[PDB]
């Protein structure tokens, strides 16, 4: 994907990590995978890592999310062969001044 | 290297990531390419990514 909207674009996916290798290869069909994503400005190679982790909203697999922002004109690449929660809709945004989040349950005016 | 100038030293490199994978080959004749650095409190493994960047 090319940034062509001159703002910066926040982008957002996945790498699952299946709890048994059963279940990467059904899902997947290969015992290991990668999911690189690439940038002008950033790189990185994730793997899969199966583990039998703690069953938590009644599921023991993990999805590890991650995020990137691109700046106008410049190109991002996914490549897989497993394991990837491809992004489907991206953000255009232009930041702003610096603000927080308020932690409250108050009524709004 | 080892250092012995009596002070730290900065020490600059680079790894290249050739656009396609005829230029990996014509280059440096390996499919795969492996860069480790290391020292006494650095230590890091570097591997090409071959991709189409904008020009």
């Amino acid at each position: 994907y090319a940034n062509n909207k001159e703002k910066e674009v926040l982008v957002l996916w996945g790498v699952h990590h299946p709890p048994n290798i059963g279940d990467q290869r059904a899902l997947y069909h290969k015992e290991n995978a990668y999911v690189s994503v690439v940038s002008s400005h950033y790189s990185r190679k994730f793997t899969p890592e199966i583990a039998k982790r703690p069953k938590v909203r009644d599921q023991e697999g993990r999805i590890n999310y991650y995020w990137t922002l691109l700046e106008p004109g410049d190109t991002i690449i996914f490549e897989a062969n497993g394991n990837l929660i491809a992004p489907r809709y991206a953000f255009a945004l232009s930041r702003g001044f610096g603000s927080g989040i308020i932690n409250s349950n108050a009524p709004m005016d």
